[PDB]
């Protein structure tokens, strides 16, 4: 067996792949190698269900290049990374309304995603709710929290630290948690609410105001004292530029922590989270653990220790280059876009919306369910079929609890869809209609979910 | 008559024009736009302020540059590791390297083709991951048993600080044996008396991050069967090889410390150490199937199925995993070998040539049978050469060299050691050189004895 | 022994290094093995001793990697080299107001640096001087050469020159060469007299129009006629530019010949310096050389000869792309940072400065001592390591002639020490007064001066 | 007017290139400009008249591009790079045979080229010389250097230094300095003798050995001893490995010092040579210059200052990779190319060859003349001008003293002109003589001169 490339002895990584490799091989073959069965992955251009930044800027791949080496937790060696990530930090707690810190400094870290950073939030959330528990003599034998239709981390943080998830259901006329909902599964034991500032699923805010009262009637009512941690993994990067109006961040004093993804909207390569404390009250020291470095020691409060500062640094320089200005801009762009294929799209077929990219309900996405009762000849699957031999992944998937016989598209507009990509996806998601429409018998075959987590 | 503090104002050299101070508005958002290749003029001038890590020599992480890894990290950039969907080139490669992990620590052959296990963003995840599955497997046994399971706690030696923010994070009595004086480790004795029902495990660390030795998990092991026979408690253990992991397997084959042992149910090691990985890579595997409890693992719906996931981590760059694995096809067990060989020797050079030079006494000398390629001494008790490590230390950066000196813990808070750590990219010349210096600051601490006892700040001792 | 790095038998550059390697290598290794260990070479950001260019421009890369093997000295060859070389001339020689040529080009010529420039215009000096003693029938075997706190390239010129060397000694209150002492060294035998325009040590000006009156002034009272030749190194990118009512050029009839360094404030890389003579009168004809070309000969006045040609195409596109405009805002950019340091720095001790960035007096520097009789607890030795622990490098050294007791800090402010830099530095400077008040044992201790010359 | 590469108002070089630009210009602006009329240079990859390396290695060119700042006389800033020198130095002494040093450093050192390296070996000699009349009692003040035909360095020497020029006139059946009419021309004011191995304008060497015998027998005769500088300026690189028996360095006891090109056959890029002294005797400590660092102080004899240290990087990334293994087998290329086109040109006409490429007689090099009074109906001049026509520069001129009548044609074989394009060489000189048959009013028309010097 030979390989036409190198023009010699074959060889496989498919084979011996489930042994650790014996001898050694040539470096640019090994390269070769991987760099050719690399092209078997997307390119994701033509993906609209992820949030994760995928255009490409010249600077940002040379920003990371350079930083492949530098360790985001020695802030000994790489003084200058450590310093232009505490910079960061104050400027998104500035972004939030965060209160003027009293050193200098904004509590928050920086995360690889909002997934850790959603962990600390939580675990800050329960330490709080302990102190406070113990105080009162109470048992703080079993901790709730609640929240509406969470993302994945929710789940997860519920089932690695002993917290029962009181999620409000979906369902049709109220797919979200609202503040009546909110108050019935609230009680002495909920460490916390978790509004989510931009829903995975369908791309709408749940806004913190409205709940936020309820909560002070709630302490107004029984004494119980309930604060919250906003999930804005993409909203925090969005509203604070094209819709300041909103009040959702630390202007309400009950928001004691917010979350979000850099990588998403906040436009930073894969791998950058962020999450901002109201202040050193609102995290438990105890939490935060103190590490030794020639100049002084630092408190961190992460899961993860050693890893690549790059994305921090692409994150400054997103956050340096742009400014409110640029970010308003930029994000305009993509509701420009999204509010356009909601417009466009309406016209093709019966629907009914649940997002249309309207700033002041939510993210830039499209999001809608066929009409009840109405049968246009293919379900959405099959329609999400048809546009994937186009080379477009749009998903379609399944709503949970009351509203777990619903069926939705959601379609991302992030940057790099610009609006000349967005009428090529009007062309083929006409050309699939009518593809539908000559071949009957493709309705209902497809019936599988695509990945909606992310 | 512009007042100067109503201006944005300062000219600056290299645009030949003006303004823009990171410093000054350093602590709100940025207003407004500025020119893409300024913006990264200015952050790529002031991270020059960054050191480069060669001279470093307390860090266990890789900083030697490799154009084919760089190549493979800049078209990963936007490669999703947790999204299967999109990237399944990037997922298939990362099947292949929890399978050849696996392999390389002796994990029983799967019973459906595919090792359990999973790669991470560093060591710091994979023992939570580790952790967490201990702490599942033991509350299900005594939950079976219909015990209490409200006070568990976890055995271990010096361990790194992620299992202090483990035991922290997840509640969990944390029953460290005390470093000492003739004892700095985790020894079957000390073990077994912390020992009880509600012990989760016990963690060996397999290199330790202070000192560079390794604890040995067979004695500790054999001490476990005992206490089964004696109590009937079965305990089981978790080994903490960040480092040790991609060493002991090229160089040290008979060292008993994997899968090869009954109660090793899980072992965890960092890819951006030894591994030779960039960083941003770390990996835990499990025994099996049984080894890693189902209500941890989330199955996500893709468009071919569904795939299980344990991490604490959701969308992240799957550009160190590929680095990984082109690590692994280059160089094999043949490679690693020679790679591993080439720092102990330096090493090992540099543990008998700094014996030379002082009156100290060693804890790791670079031996591969003892542990990682490090070098860890203190100076002999009732020993004064005329300074401390602390003051040697600081003499070595003016040099440009990066030697921690630091203190132990337990009740061995009164020692201090240097730790130097020697990984790929350090070659003898470089140790040769690190020698000539170590040599000139000695005299030059010989000439000025006022120089005695001022320094006494800890290095960054954890990574 | 092997090598971590190949995972091959280990290939050692320490071992055999007095004797030429006997075997090949492969070239890649070779490559990797001398990149690896130039790591160990400072980068020099923050090295503030130097006057040297150590910023990077995309484009100055570019034009030197193509320069590569463009041989300055080959006209015939490298015909667009040669004539942009001409241009430099032209234009540096009208940045001084060198009288308009006669045929068309100005005289004088690029070098490897001021040292060259320097030899060239005291070799010329020399022959003048010879000419007119030869005429008298006059000894010629004693010539002496008049100067103030000159650099290192002028006693070399004295000594492989045979011309005795009378340099004014500095001394408290009076560091430079002023009219009185200039002309208590001065006879017959001075073939001239070298203004530094830019004092190395200090970073001062000695300014050339009073030592210009006191000549006059001399020849009319002696009828010995003596010219100058300005070694202004640093000060001729400078004053041009910041200060132009300083008359130090051309515009002074004794000034003969005027040389200055392009790799410092004139912004090339390093490799290139200028030499400028008033006309072809000031240059005598018998120290230029003529070769022949196919397009005819021509005449070079040079030290050296095969040499490459990027710095001078660099130097082109330094001045194309700046211009007496872009100059000025570069080197104003200097001063701001210069005069800034001085200032804060002043308020941190009991200090004299010598030197403070002031564009009417010198350089982008600070140069200063401790004043006289007080006691900080510490030296500026002790202050100058304390600040290399946090990466610095400032040198502290002593002053020559009767102020040899005294010990002072200069601070070199050259392009890419921004402003953002300066306050870094100022923080630094700031930790280490603290550290050296907590810690009295170390005054004293640091005794060695740190490289001076540039 | 407008420029049809940027499509705006035309930005002219010409216009006003006689004074220094008054406005600033878009850099990227300035840069294509530059690098367009870069266009107009040769690469001399068809030049056959320098010595100089003109092939392009990626590895040399990274390492210079690393090197752009990188300081030669900094020793305290680029630590690394200033050792690379020193082993350097050693390993060309060892190369030269130099006596075993009393230390662990070989005397000697790094310059520009041949020239500088020339400047410093003659200013030595110049002292040695001054030492040793002085120490009898006798006068110094006219100094003479006995040589060949040397390159101009050496008469810039002669003309700087104030030392009478005593070259042994080129002739018809003599063209290098012999025993005998190098004898005739010592005395006591000699400082010295300076064969150059490997003559400039025909690239034979002058064989120091027998000129050595001869000093050793004037000596005994006259009691006046002489010693010798060996300019190897081309050899230097060349005998060591392909004539090692030749004896020609400092296995002659009189041989003081060598000087060499390292861009010549050393193979390093522009910009760098080598001067070697036999011990610390042999160097006048008078020409040496200490300067203090904060690593003690470093000895240097040199006329530049502040320059890149690429060179000296890539010199030693040379002698590397190759060894003396792989100089060998480079410089054994070459010579198998000269002997090709010796051997194959002499059959094309009626040629007297004067150097034919041989390792034993010289360099690899070709240079031969028309036999006298043989008239093929052209002259070297004519066929040099039809192989422009074709690309090629193959210098036609005229040899020295009496010579001034021999118009010879010199070829020289450096690396990258490999067998095939000495071929193609061929076949354009074979068209040339066609046509120059073809067409007889050609001939006698060119006469003037191609560069020689380099
Ligand atoms: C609301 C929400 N929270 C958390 C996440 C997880 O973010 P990350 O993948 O960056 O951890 C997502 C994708 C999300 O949409
Ligand atoms: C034994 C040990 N465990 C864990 C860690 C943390 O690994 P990481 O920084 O890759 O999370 C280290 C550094 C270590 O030495
Ligand atoms: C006044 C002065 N003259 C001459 C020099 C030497 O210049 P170069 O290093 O460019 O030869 C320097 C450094 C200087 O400061
Ligand atoms: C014999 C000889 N000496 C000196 C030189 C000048 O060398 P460089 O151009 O390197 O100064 C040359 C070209 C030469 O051929």
């Amino acid at each position: 067996l030979l390989d036409s490339r190198f023009g010699a002895k074959s060889i496989s990584t498919i084979a011996e792949s489930k042994r650790f490799p014996l001898h050694e091989m040539r470096d640019d073959v090994a390269f070769q190698i991987i760099n050719d069965e690399l092209y078997l992955d997307g390119n994701a251009r033509q993906n609209l269900a992820t949030f994760c930044q995928t255009w490409d800027d010249e600077n940002v791949h040379k920003l990371m290049d350079l930083s492949i080496n530098k360790n985001w937790i020695d802030k000994e060696e790489y003084p200058q990374s450590a310093a232009i990530d505490l910079r960061c930090v104050n400027m998104v707690a500035d972004l939030w309304h965060a209160p003027a810190p009293k050193n200098g400094q904004a509590v928050g870290t920086n995360t690889i995603g909002s997934s850790e950073a959603c962990m600390l939030g939580g675990m800050a959330m329960k330490w709080r709710w302990r102190k406070r528990m113990e105080a009162a003599g109470k048992p703080t034998d079993k901790p709730n929290l609640v929240c509406g239709p969470v993302q994945i981390c929710w789940h997860k943080f519920a089932r690695y630290w002993d917290v029962e998830l009181r999620e409000i259901p979906m369902r049709p006329g109220q797919l979200f948690m609202d503040p009546k909902r909110m108050i019935e599964a609230c009680d002495e034991n909920t460490i916390g609410v978790v509004p989510t500032f931009g829903v995975t699923y369908t791309g709408n805010y749940e806004f913190p105001q409205p709940l936020h009262d309820a909560l002070d009637k709630f302490q107004a009512d029984t004494g119980i004292d309930i604060d919250m941690h906003i999930d804005a993994a993409s909203g925090g990067f969005l509203a604070p530029f094209v819709a300041p109006d909103i009040v959702w961040d630390f202007r309400l004093p009950r928001v004691k922590s917010i979350s979000a993804s850099g990588h998403k909207f906040g436009l930073a390569p894969l791998g950058c989270g962020w999450v901002i404390w109201r202040d050193e009250e609102a995290l438990p020291q105890e939490l935060v653990f103190n590490v030794d470095y020639l100049g002084g020691q630092i408190g961190t409060f992460a899961i993860n220790f050693s890893r690549p500062a790059g994305q921090v640094i692409a994150q400054y320089y997103e956050f340096l280059r742009l400014g409110r200005e640029g970010y308003t801009k930029v994000q305009n762009a993509s509701y420009q876009v999204a509010a356009y294929l909601a417009d466009e799209i309406a016209k093709l077929g019966p629907y009914e919306f649940i997002c249309t990219g309207r700033p002041d309900e939510g993210i830039p996405a499209v999001c809608f369910k066929l009409k009840d009762g109405e049968d246009p000849g293919y379900t959405l699957y099959d329609l999400s079929e048809r546009l994937r031999l186009r080379g477009w992944q749009v998903p379609a998937f399944t709503l949970g609890g009351e509203a777990t016989d619903i069926v939705v598209m959601r379609i991302m507009c992030r940057r790099g869809f610009e609006m000349d990509f967005a009428e090529l996806l009007l062309e083929d998601y006409k050309a699939s209609l009518k593809y539908l429409s000559d071949h009957p018998k493709l309705q209902g075959i497809a019936q599988q979910n695509s990945f909606k987590h992310t």
